[PDB]
């Protein structure tokens, strides 16, 4: 039992090692998510989203798994409002199954206390054209005070209620349009433009 | 002793694993510190500091532990001077115990050899008002050549001698002023403005 | 064999732990490389390279090990062309052994599909002067359509064929010139300037 006590001790020491690896693994995973956010985003209130592996992303979207895609959080100015973009890729609500839906979700920001609410900044949503013709599909809207989506975010991880266009583009047009390309080499690009500040405009 | 040699070997192998986890842990911790620095800072020579958990930070400050708070290093232009801000939260020197002290510390920069010395750039220190009135407490100074604080930093981890205002604001005013808020939802904001370059001004 | 089965199980469990540490180590190493890239670079199409431990870097360059030095990838605008700089430090091709060679390598970029090819942006390569006189050695060129170096990069990790000046500066001049310093406190600086966009220039 001299060795047995020292053997039981080794086993409990071993298990502790196994706990640290899971803890370290999660911390590595969170680090990698934070790194991508820093690399991808822009703090000018403009964000370009490179969507890749479209067909698998689209087929997987037909399945329950990955119900919608999400961007990396971006900022409308360095210490301005923080928000993210969600693309359904096989529709949501009114556009579900026949349209690609594109909306932007406001998220809890570090500097929300400084900023005024509700959010009044115009937002422009577009899908870029890889052909270089410049015939993108772009749509824009002015926030309505009435909507609870523009209220200061409190939902932390979830973010505020998604707002945007359910019927952004017909899937047939998206897949194959006459005017442009939209999906080239199984990759699509999504652009979001927000006016970062007004002053006297 | 055939097994014993192989058992002693396992134990020494086990200990090696335990060494790597401590080494990996430190490297994760340093990574997390570097990530925050990238996320929080601005390279325009302007920095906003979000101070959170004020009351605990203040009560802990009364105790020996956490004698002063520090910011993330920020840059006055992308390859300009590098510096950090230190807030005492219960005073230092002349303001100790009745005033909040706010100073900025110059730190060893990557591009110090390119830059001229001593530092001649004006610095503006302010505490923001959460109310939106705009009645912040803001003070600014022009560096004196005489001071050793504006000499090229050699102190590496410590940084150069802190310079600023000991009596930035009375604690009574800070806690509850008529003019503004200053601490809202147990969070305070500190702003530092530096002119990034002169040319012909 | 009751214990033996449970002892064999521990050993196989131990080996699994050892696999995760190597996997975690590589992921930490890749994280550190990504962190430096974020910290060092600029997305304005201008990059400053701080080369340090010059003499060891130079002596090691004489040896087979470290045949050339490389920068951190930088971008010519936020979603523009992505490229890196390579300095030979004891020459390559026409300048080998008597000149320091300085070239820039185009790399596969995230937004290559958006951008037009071939690359037509002017590039300026310079070595800074630590003295503050301003007498740097700076040279610039306009890309030739003919060259395969300005073709869209497909070489992934390697990047596109290096293009630049083999005979950027004589080593004797580099080591000790009358006009300037170039290497101060065993550190050298390399600057790359690219015009980020034209429009109507």
């Amino acid at each position: 039992e001299a060795l047995r006590e020292h053997l039981g001790t080794l086993e409990e020491k071993m298990k502790r090692h196994s706990g640290l690896l899971d803890i370290h693994a999660t911390q590595l995973r969170t680090h990698s998510e934070h790194l991508q956010e820093l690399e991808a985003t822009s703090n000018d209130g403009k964000l370009i989203w490179k969507i890749e592996d479209f067909r698998n992303k689209r087929e997987s979207e037909v399945k329950g798994h990955p119900p919608c895609l999400s961007s990396v959080p971006f900022h409308t100015g360095p210490c301005g409002y923080k928000m993210a973009s969600k693309v359904y890729l096989n529709g949501d609500g009114e556009g579900r199954g026949t349209h690609l839906s594109l909306y932007v979700v406001l998220m809890v920001g570090d500097f929300d206390a400084l900023l005024p609410w509700p959010f009044r900044q115009t937002v422009a949503l577009s899908v870029l054209d890889q052909s270089g013709a410049g015939n993108h599909q772009s749509l824009s809207f002015k926030p309505d005070l009435t909507s609870k989506s523009f209220q200061r975010p409190t939902d932390e991880k979830a973010g505020n209620v998604a707002v945007g266009f359910s019927c952004f583009i017909p899937l047939i047009k998206l897949e194959e349009p006459q005017n442009a390309t939209y999906v080239k080499e199984d990759t699509m690009f999504v652009k979001v433009k927000v006016d970062m500040v007004g002053l006297e405009q």
